[PDB]
């Protein structure tokens, strides 16, 4: 077993809570917000060895990440940044650093209940999703 081993799955969609003023504060442009803001990703997340990948999959885009802790590795993010990325485990949580252009997000995912709770923070802006197992 591992921690991470409570993330590992596939997860869809439940809820989302001001996604579209996260995405403004980030620079996602008008027709990319109301197209991403209208998808219900199913979120799949695995572990072999010390890769973890997490593939995010809906109507508007497939992506995936694989990558090491604490190890930083160049994304194209599903809005079309190219971002540099550091994901790390912090007390049970995973916190996902994307820096680019000068700005930074971050991203935080943790397991709540029967939840995965994926917190967005863009300066002062957060965006809470909800993702419960598929
Ligand atoms: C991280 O992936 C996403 C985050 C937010 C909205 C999305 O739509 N399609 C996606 N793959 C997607
Ligand atoms: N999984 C998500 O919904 C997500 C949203 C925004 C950024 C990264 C991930």
């Amino acid at each position: 077993s591992h921690m991470c081993d409570a993330f590992v799955g596939t997860w869809k969609l439940v809820s989302s809570e001001n996604f579209d003023d996260y995405m403004k504060e980030v620079g996602v442009g008008f027709a990319t917000r109301k197209v991403a803001g209208m998808a219900k990703p199913n979120m799949i997340i695995s572990v072999n060895g010390d890769v973890i990948t997490i593939k995010s999959e809906s109507t508007f885009k497939n992506t995936e990440i694989s990558f090491i802790l604490g190890q930083e590795f160049d994304e194209v993010t599903a809005d079309d940044r190219k971002v540099k990325s550091t994901i790390t485990l912090d007390g049970g949580v995973l916190v996902h650093v994307q820096k680019w252009d000068g700005k930074s997000t971050t991203i935080k995912r943790k397991r709540e209940d029967d939840k995965l709770v994926v917190e967005c923070v863009m300066k002062g802006v957060t965006s809470t999703r909800v993702y419960e197992r598929a």
